[PDB]
């Protein structure tokens, strides 16, 4: 089945992995480097054995797309993702003033905050504007003379004019960035490839959560192939993911057995025939047909 | 045997790999996204089945460590792999006079060049200094405020300090320069990687010449693995080689065949016991046992 390779680094991190400390302090079972292949034209790689809500994974590739950093964004289309890194700039802040029941008057003053982005816009410029995001790193890249590059947008005219290239590559890695900076970007750098009329893309991802994280970046960026396929006009080859350390958190190794006895089902995606301009799509030029899931499997998001 | 991914993915794209054209105009045989992996403990990973001269690769890794751009250090150490692309900074200069035979001629204006950086500091200074090449990405990047950051210094405290960390990231991948930029570098970017005693480290490799390049890359990186679980007083786990395109050249067909008959024997890989400053290493630091390689295959380095 299409999502086996997701369903084999579960099993080999399980039956091979080797105890290693975290960040985080919850613990972990790791492998170093790995790499996983889904053959795009066979379907898109949505897990079934376990529900990847797919509308959450479009609208923040969406807020991607259009260079977006903004909660808020992401808050009209009902996706709460990202919604805790925003919260923090205003859980410790200088403009703040408010406070188990954590587990219920944090949700009030999620509620709240939420809230005020979604209409107060001076509250939104300062605590929903993530910041230093996959939407800044892909179309607005600080240059070093105070400028901007839209890396990505530049990398799409190179893969129509020379789409035989090596160098189709767009990073998220800022070395001038990544020592104080919230999440040094874990999708560290992808890199397009054309032959004989299929596009492809290869993520390198430097760190991988595999029960929480992964089912979600193999569709955003298997989303993200499709997408470029459609505005160069190409068929679809492959997605590669490939990993640094891919770890399954020791919080996880209950429900990660649970997804591992299900029976996988894969759906197929639909993309607007009559538009390109990916930088100009909304949810409704991407549909998913005869997407089947097992339902949700409940897991401590471990630190 | 120790190197046998290296002629399995000879292999590979020679059995299964699809034409593909190229900006050097030579046409190719290609696949995107392979990984090889060489357990360092087993031994060091020079190729035996054909030679790969060591002296060559330690004197550029060094050259790369001190933070050296200038071709002048490699001449100091007969090391001739890159003077290509310094002469080109003369080969069309405004500080330039003078002129098959081009075959012979060439060379008497390269033993020119390559005589003069060696002693003449002015030239040395505009056509020797290469610029924007590992040196500079690894320990001198650029930063937005004109500052210059330590890259590797930076990430190898950090493997002394946070053994355990996900963001153990060299970049040599500057969105920046890599528009106008004579080599957008091959080498996009490695990782390094702590579990329990041993350090590993995988490369990204965006563009792979699997005749000519690739089994100097294996021993760039391999050798670059060592030396930090050296200075970091760590075992040595793996090297991960992992590609964009991996290309066979299209010249190189017969080459890659005769190689691929050969039959492999690995040598050991010898570090000062007493020395740890990997900054501060010379050639005598780093000694290679027992290499003992099928001879030299004569090949066109395809444009
Ligand atoms: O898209 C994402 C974003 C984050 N993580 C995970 C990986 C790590 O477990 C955790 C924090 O990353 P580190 O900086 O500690 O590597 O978040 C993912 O798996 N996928
Ligand atoms: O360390 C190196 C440096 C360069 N190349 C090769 C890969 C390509 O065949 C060629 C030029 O690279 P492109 O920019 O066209 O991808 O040089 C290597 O294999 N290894
Ligand atoms: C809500 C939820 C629930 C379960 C699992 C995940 C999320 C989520 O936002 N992400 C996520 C995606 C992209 N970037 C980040 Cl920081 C997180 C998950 O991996
Ligand atoms: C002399 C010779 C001969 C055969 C093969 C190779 C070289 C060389 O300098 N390199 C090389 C290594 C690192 N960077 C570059 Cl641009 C080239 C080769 O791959």
């Amino acid at each position: 089945m299409l999502e086996q390779p997701y369903l084999d680094l579960a099993k080999k991190v399980l039956d091979e992995g080797h105890f290693k400390p975290d960040r985080t302090h919850t613990g972990t079972y790791s492998i170093f480097g790995h790499q996983m292949r889904f053959d795009l034209s066979k379907g898109f790689p949505l897990l079934t054995t376990k529900k990847v809500p797919f509308g959450l994974i479009k609208s923040e590739l969406l807020w991607f797309l259009h260079g977006d950093t903004n909660i808020r964004f992401l808050l009209q289309h009902r996706n709460h993702i990202w919604d805790e890194w925003a919260f923090e700039k205003w859980v410790k802040s200088d403009e703040y003033h408010g406070p188990p029941e954590f587990a219920a008057v944090y949700h009030e003053e999620m509620a709240k905050f939420d809230d005020r982005v979604l209409h107060d816009d001076a509250f939104a410029a300062k605590y929903g504007d993530l910041g230093l995001v996959y939407g800044s790193q892909w179309r607005a890249w600080h240059t070093s003379k105070g400028d901007t590059i839209d890396q990505l947008g530049d990398v799409i005219e190179q893969i129509k004019t020379h789409p035989y290239s090596r160098r189709l590559i767009v990073s998220a890695w800022n070395p001038e960035d990544v020592p104080t900076m919230a999440l040094p970007p874990c999708h560290t750098l992808y890199q397009f490839y054309v032959n004989d009329g299929k596009l492809s893309l290869q993520l390198y991802q430097r760190s991988a959560d595999i029960f929480l994280g992964v089912p979600f970046n193999i569709a955003s960026y298997a989303l993200l192939t499709h997408l470029v396929a459609h505005e160069c006009g190409l068929e679809v080859g492959e997605f590669i993911h490939t990993f640094g350390d891919a770890h399954l958190y020791v919080n996880h190794l209950d429900q990660i057995k649970e997804q591992l006895s299900r029976t996988p089902r894969a759906p197929t995606l639909q993309l607007n025939p009559d538009k390109h301009d990916i930088f100009d799509f909304d949810m409704k030029d991407i549909k998913l047909l005869n997407y089947d899931p097992y339902p949700a499997i409940k897991a401590p998001v471990a630190v």
